């Protein structure tokens, strides 16, 4: 039922954790694309659409944290997966990342971001490895720096980061359906946000995330099923005032 799976597939169940708010066109293409892609690669999976329905700025990392907590307690691993980044090459390892976190959307392959420590887009971890990092920071509202920070959590935890090798498709490895004019990145740094972005967050993450699920809805998109989680993220306006206005 819950898991798309056949008896012959390897046992590891992947939760696809998709940070989401107002990307409907993209969602329509993404869900069946990922059902097809994962099924051909024989990966047991379920797709969680993590829909931010509070009115705070978009918090990718906090949503991933929520999806981690709210996914089936029998998932073995997670892929934080942008909704607009579609894998076109089946050589990409979406299998269980046993030796360490696996960064699918490598800077060698990503259309826009090419620096060594970029871990955005699509990144896979075993549940144990994600907990070892205490998940992602909750302090990043708006576009930017939540991934750079998580990189530091991975490194600090002594986890080795893996990337695809021998991929030949280069910058055509993914379809990045993202018009920068229609989908404007919320990149404004509001006051003290421009400082805290690069800080060394020592306290919080997976164990301090403040939220509640408003609704949970089964959604099927052209045959391909998923679970939409309507997520209300709390904001301590004292700690992070840059959460509001947008
Ligand atoms: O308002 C937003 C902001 C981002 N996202 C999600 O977060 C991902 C990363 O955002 P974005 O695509 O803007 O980052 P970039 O293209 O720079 O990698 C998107 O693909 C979406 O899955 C979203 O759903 N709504
Ligand atoms: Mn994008």
């Amino acid at each position: 039922e819950h898991w798309e799976e056949d008896a012959s597939w390897g046992p590891h169940r992947l939760a696809v954790l998709v940070p989401f708010r107002e990307r409907f066109e993209e969602l329509l293409v993404f869900v069946p694309h990922m059902r097809r892609f994962l099924s051909r690669k024989k990966i047991r999976h379920h797709i969680y659409v993590l829909n931010q329905v509070d009115h705070f700025r978009f918090n990718r990392a906090a949503l991933i944290n929520v999806g981690f907590l709210e996914s089936s307690n029998s998932t073995d691993y997670i892929a934080m997966h942008d909704v607009d980044l579609l894998p076109l090459n089946e050589e990409l390892d979406y299998g269980f990342p046993e030796a360490g976190p696996f960064h699918v959307a490598s800077p060698e392959l990503h259309p826009l971001y090419h620096y060594k420590t970029y871990v955005g887009g699509i990144l896979l971890l075993s549940k144990q490895h994600y907990r070892l990092c205490n998940g992602m920071s909750n302090r990043f509202w708006g576009w930017g720096r939540e991934d750079d920070e998580f990189y530091r959590r991975i490194k600090g935890a002594g986890l080795q980061l893996f990337r695809p090798s021998g991929i030949t498709t280069g910058y055509k490895t993914f379809r990045h359906l993202h018009d920068p004019a229609w989908r404007k990145r919320d990149q404004k740094r509001i006051a003290a946000q421009k400082q805290e972005q690069f800080k060394v967050d020592r306290e919080g993450g997976l164990n301090t995330v403040k939220y509640h699920v408003a609704s949970r809805t089964a959604l099927s998109v052209g045959g391909a099923p998923c679970t939409v989680l309507n997520i209300m993220l709390d904001c301590d306006k004292t700690a992070t005032p840059w959460c509001t206005f947008s």
